[PDB]
């Protein structure tokens, strides 16, 4: 009861203090088989994170106790090692405990979660960590326990979240909440649904009001909070949600045409409203694949695609050089998806919303390689090379279907890899010599 939660204050420690285990995911793993039954008091450490002590936690051990915590509820459900562990077939007695630990820790954080939403609402870091928890339940359970109670709880909870956080990785914790609640049962789904777009009405009239008073003003600092703040909870929740029934994509359009004419537009503000006009695009072709789409349905979408493509190469010429990255990233992601591939899986009457990027952009897609994936000159640094990486890798893609002049394309790498060609060899001798 406190003999276990001395043995777990310590584990806290031990993992802190000593970089003799570097990922929580492998410490827990690794006492797995010697030391499940206390991993899995759950009760023991809610109780440590919620009660007010007698030596108190500091603000450090509280986020490692939480990060064990959810690595421990992973571990008991999926009932295997973590990936980069991971070698998978139960004994009956292992599969009957797997069922037995997923009923506890769901009746357990279905009524806890609640409380530790609550209690650490400003911590950005802990509440995407908490909110991690939910796809690991077993859903059901909210019926079966006359458990609606708490389900208002957590929704209650997760909207102060969302009203209180900008942060993309809370944002983004909170969406695929939504997501795993919303879509799992049918007894909770009507639910869920209805808290979902609750939320959603009210930061998209404020995100509107916003868009308006900034485009009518001179613009105050708050005008541009405001517009950003709101834009990018939308843009969280687009990605796994269709939020395409409130018209997103014309605002964003208009921001995009605003900050391109009068050139002043905040560079975080244009790379959302990059993203989010995106999400609207993808989820239009989702419903006009899925659907039997008649002419005009597809040449309504055909001229959205078009304007926005123009807004995304225009996008390339802005100073500030995120906003030229997304731009890069969603050409190349777009010319991908709207090429002829579009008619494979007998889908032939997609052809009107066929696209190929004319020369004037081809030799903008070339330029941004030249300009900002092969550049002159800590973990900023490796952080920043697997992104380029990925621009080259996502334009790698356009060379090979050709999307691109394959050649002028090749003339760029011959250029960047004239000293492998010129001096490597001999490069070669060394690293066997040595
Ligand atoms: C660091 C590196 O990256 C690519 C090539 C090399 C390289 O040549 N290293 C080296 C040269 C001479 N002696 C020892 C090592």
């Amino acid at each position: 009861m406190s003999p276990n939660g001395n043995l777990i204050r310590m584990l806290v420690l031990f993992f802190l203090e000593s970089e003799l285990h570097e990922h929580a995911a492998y410490l827990v793993d690794s006492l797995w088989e010697s030391s499940q039954e206390l991993l899995k008091d759950w009760e023991c450490m809610t109780e440590l994170l919620l009660e007010e002590p007698v030596e108190a936690m500091s603000d450090r051990q509280e986020s490692a106790l939480i990060e064990l915590m959810v690595c421990t509820i992973r571990q008991a459900a999926e009932a295997h090692p973590p990936v980069g562990r991971g070698t998978r077939v139960l004994t009956a007695k292992e599969r009957k405990t797997q069922i037995d630990d997923r009923n506890k820790l769901t009746e357990h954080f279905i009524i806890t979660l609640p409380m530790l939403l609550s209690k650490y609402s400003a911590d950005a870091e802990k509440v995407a960590n908490l909110l991690q928890i939910p796809q690991y339940f077993d859903l059901e359970i909210y019926s079966t326990g006359r458990m609606e109670k708490h389900l208002d709880a957590l929704l209650k909870q997760i909207k102060f979240v969302v009203e209180k956080h900008v942060e993309s990785d809370v944002l983004e914790a909170c969406s695929k909440t939504y997501s795993i609640l919303c879509s799992e049962e049918y007894t909770i789904q009507n639910r869920v649904d209805i808290a979902r777009s609750q939320l959603i009405d009210e930061f998209v009239d404020r995100f509107n009001h916003s868009v308006e008073d900034l485009l009518q003003e001179e613009a105050d600092d708050d005008d541009i909070y405001n517009v950003l703040s709101t834009l990018k909870r939308l843009t969280s929740f687009h990605n796994a949600h269709d939020l395409t029934k409130w018209d997103l994509f014309g605002n964003c359009y208009r921001l995009l045409k605003t900050g391109i004419e009068h050139g002043a537009m905040p560079e975080q503000i244009v790379v959302q409203a990059l993203q989010c006009s995106h999400y609207s695009i993808l989820w239009q072709l989702v419903k006009i694949t899925d659907g039997s789409p008649s002419k005009e349905d597809l040449l309504v979408l055909r001229k959205t695609v078009k304007s926005f493509l123009a807004v995304c190469q225009q996008c390339l010429s802005n100073v500030n050089t995120p906003v030229k990255e997304q731009a890069f990233m969603l050409l190349c992601d777009l010319l991908m998806i709207f090429s002829h591939q579009l008619m494979t899986g007998g889908r032939e009457g997609l052809q009107p919303l066929v696209f190929n990027p004319d020369t004037g952009l081809q030799s903008e897609l070339l330029s941004f390689v030249m300009d900002h994936v092969f550049i002159d000159q800590e973990a900023n640094k490796i952080e920043a090379l697997h992104k380029r990486r990925n621009l080259l890798a996502a334009f790698s893609k356009l060379i090979i279907y050709d999307i691109v002049d394959m050649h002028a394309a090749a003339d760029i790498f011959k250029h960047y890899m004239k000293y492998y060609n010129d001096y490597g060899d001999i490069i070669k001798e060394t690293l066997s010599k040595t």
